């Protein structure tokens, strides 16, 4: 729910001298936003789901053929019409058979014949569309308030500390305002109608396994089908074989499962987990404007930490040109502001990078408080310095790269 630790991280600054920022979020990816006099926040794309899809087609894969009748008519007695023909559920084929003495007619010629049998669908396969209305994006936001190596990740700890927050965004409610305790609030205005069209490639469930299938291919499947809101099965003949016409009894059977031929014709297609009527999505992005007018800094009245700090390990490189490190304070002088910055040479009176953990704080009155800091040191050699004069400590950093 936090940027720290992700490869997929971006850095943004609010337009010099304005409050809001435009971004576009991407799957499993994170954005750290920095504004003069406001705390740093992280916006992150937790999850993007299409739920409650529309059922497009439906396709039968194993069928049953039942109650076979066949009406027969002697030569010159005209065309036989099996009465089962009035039945929506039955399926019928006219034919022609040699008849005569040897088999029931008083004349020799081609007698008529008409065969009906009932069609049932054992199991089926459903294709579904991803209309854009079905999309929900889930966004976490995190304020860079006092945090610890231990606690920076602990999602619960942050929520408790009025510091994290998970909300969703959908065309139904494209906007949200997350209140963040005394940090004020951040409002988000997004525009979900991004990436996916209303009618491309379908989602098709064959028994257990659900697939991302070529739309066009699904429509041409040579199987029986029922549309959206009805179980009437059209184009059934594809799964039933009508055998040789025996004068008395013609045989009508079902073809066995097609399940195998399908998992086969999809061996290569993109598999999707469709548990509980929703679909994880890996593509997709969201445009938002993130308004920070009402995001405030908190406790600027507090004094600067008067006592000595300590480094708790070599500062570590995040791999985005920023460093993370963890102080440990020694004093007990209430909560106070941490005197950390980055200077080009040790005696330097003004600083050189920027803090990412803007406005860092010892937030307790007990001894040995820890604070995590992430800062962006400048290119080349510099010292990270914490403290004033006698109690100053420091650590050197080189950052490679020119531009
Ligand atoms: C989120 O944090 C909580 C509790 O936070 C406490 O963790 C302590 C180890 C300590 O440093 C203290 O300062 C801090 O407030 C974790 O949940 C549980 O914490 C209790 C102690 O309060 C322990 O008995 C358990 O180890 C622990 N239970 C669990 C969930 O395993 C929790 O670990 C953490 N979130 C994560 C990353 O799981």
């Amino acid at each position: 729910f936090n940027c720290l630790g992700m490869s997929n991280r971006d850095f943004l600054e609010g337009v010099s001298g304005a409050t809001w920022v435009d971004l576009v979020l991407e799957g499993d990816s994170c954005v750290t936003i920095m504004s003069k006099d406001k705390p740093t926040i992280d916006v992150k794309m937790m999850n993007m789901e299409a739920a409650n899809l529309a059922e497009v087609r439906s396709y039968c894969y194993l069928a049953t053929v039942s109650d076979l009748s066949t009406k027969a008519a002697c030569p010159t007695m005209g065309e036989a019409h099996n009465d089962k023909r009035a039945d929506p559920a039955f399926v019928c084929r006219q034919g022609v058979v040699d008849r005569g003495w040897g088999n029931g007619c008083g004349l020799f010629g081609k007698g008529s014949i008409d065969t009906c049998a009932k069609f049932a669908c054992s199991t089926k396969a459903i294709g579904r569309t991803i209309l854009k209305e079905n999309i929900k994006y889930e966004v976490a936001i995190f304020v860079h308030g006092p945090t610890t190596v231990e606690s920076h990740g602990n999602y619960s700890t942050q929520v408790g500390a009025t510091q994290a927050g998970r909300f969703s965004i959908t065309p139904a409610a494209p906007s949200y305002t997350l209140k963040l305790g005394e940090y004020g609030e951040v409002t988000v205005d997004c525009e979900p109608r991004s990436g996916i069209d209303t009618n491309a490639y379908y989602v098709m469930t064959v028994g257990t396994k659900t697939f991302l299938v070529h739309r066009e291919w699904f429509m041409d499947l040579n199987l029986p089908w029922s549309s959206a809101g009805s179980t009437v099965w059209r184009n059934r003949e594809t799964l039933m074989e009508f055998e040789e016409p025996h004068a008395t009894k013609q045989s009508v059977i079902a073809l066995g499962s097609q399940e195998g031929a399908l998992h086969q014709a999809l061996a290569g297609a993109i598999p999707v987990e469709f548990s509980s009527n929703t679909v994880k999505l890996t593509s997709g992005h969201l445009k938002c404007r993130v308004k920070m007018e009402k995001l405030q800094l908190k406790g600027t009245t507090y004094g600067v930490c008067s006592k000595a700090f300590k480094f708790l390990g070599t500062p570590a490189d995040t791999g985005h040109g920023t460093v993370v490190l963890e102080l440990q304070y020694t004093g007990t002088d209430g909560p106070c502001k941490v005197p950390i910055s980055s200077v080009a040479s040790l005696n330097d009176l003004t600083p050189v990078g920027r803090l990412v953990t803007v406005n860092p704080f010892v937030s307790v009155a007990t001894a040995n408080a820890k604070v995590l800091i992430e800062l962006e040191p400048p290119f080349g050699d510099s010292y990270i310095v914490v403290g004033r004069g006698e109690q100053q400590i420091n650590h050197h950093w080189h950052k490679s790269g020119s531009s």
